[PDB]
């Protein structure tokens, strides 16, 4: 299939009450894009709709958009992840 690779960049991570990471996308048409998601609440394809609807990434970049959203998601909640108790109480 053809596909190309959106040009992303995390610009912060958030741990004050929700964890919240802000991206940047480089646009085709020369525009600059900058993003919000919550790790715990929103999902890489729902994301990625928006983005498809507005014309922020073409169709043949969806798929990469998503893998590499997924993997920003797991490296941020590995990087927040903390020591946790299990209370047999």
């Amino acid at each position: 299939s053809m596909t190309s690779r959106p040009k992303l960049r995390i610009l912060n991570v958030s741990n004050k009450g929700d964890r919240v990471v802000e991206c940047q996308l480089e646009t085709h048409n020369r525009k600059m894009v900058t993003f919000k998601f919550d790790l715990d609440g929103d999902n890489p394809e729902e994301i990625a709709t928006i983005m498809v609807n507005n014309d922020f990434i073409l169709a043949i970049e969806r798929e990469s958009f998503v893998d590499q959203v997924r993997e920003i998601i797991e490296k941020a909640d590995e990087m927040l992840s903390e020591d946790v108790s299990v209370e047999p109480e």
